């Protein structure tokens, strides 16, 4: 069954705003050569950046409606213990670590994102068989 | 099985204007007061209600396509039937009533709803075991 | 279980930009005609298309993620043996042919896409029992 959806748009300008800014959720995300980068709303790296923000986001809602979720604010360093690469082909893969490791183990997690020039958006389902 | 998907963009502007408009699907759906904050499209209502609107759009959407759509026209009062509210951290719910209800007793309907500044987004799956 | 999952967003403006260009993906897809008229951004035709387009792609995605894909690059004609057309109240429908159809005849592919003025966009959850 499915155990929890999530969908994430994101503005790549709005995007582009916030993640270069000390201590935000990104910079427990990304390095800060990539904030950087991903600082200018024209940029591949922004496009990328936000599509690869937008996966993770998307993730923790699914996260969050789940049952493996009991209080309403998101546990501390969610945002480490869930990665969301993507492979030279820009296919995204979901890497887990810390307490989300061990509480997900025998759950799958599909992913899928997509962008724009101005928008970016990418959807995650949990499931178990 | 998967019994249903859905998912629906919405303009936040192209919403705004039609949102205020007497007797429209919207009115079956949200209070007046609710419409006439909505009507201003820089608002944090017009952002959260075309977001509660695409995820009341993806639930139809889903069910349409799904073995519980007889004719390709959409029942009386479906906009009535299907509500999705959210709670105060902005996570949807879908609340049935009327035929719908009865007839959607056993299966589960997933839904997740977002929006960035200009656009809103959501997506439902209606699941059986 | 489901088997793969796929999103995918599309400018209406790039697509009406990039639509109408000989030999392109877009050619084994959809007529000379139909192209033409995508060509023009502002029409509805640029709109349907585009979110035809968002629809094929979320479905080639779903299923590049997937066990039925090998290697990493898309084999040939993928794009003449998967097509995504629409009833006449814009519901899509997958039609399949050549080794994709052989390949995927005992799995369900569940569909859905949306647009605004701007945007187009479409999920794609492949699954068997
Ligand atoms: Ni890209
Ligand atoms: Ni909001
Ligand atoms: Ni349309």
């Amino acid at each position: 069954a499915i155990v929890g959806v999530g969908i994430d748009l994101v503005s790549i300008p709005d995007f582009a705003e916030q993640v270069d800014r000390p201590g935000t959720v990104f910079a427990e995300t990304f390095t800060p050569g990539e904030r950087r980068d991903a600082a200018d709303k024209s940029s591949s790296a922004a496009r990328h950046l936000a599509a690869r923000w937008a996966a993770k986001e998307a993730v923790i809602k699914a996260w969050s409606s789940s049952r493996f979720s009991k209080r309403p604010a998101l546990p501390e360093g969610i945002h480490r213990d869930i990665e969301v690469v993507t492979d030279m082909w820009g296919r995204p893969k979901v890497r887990l670590s810390g307490e989300i490791a061990k509480h997900l183990e025998d759950v799958t997690i599909h992913v899928s994102l997509t962008h724009e020039d101005q928008t970016a958006a990418a959807v995650a389902i949990i499931e178990e068989p």
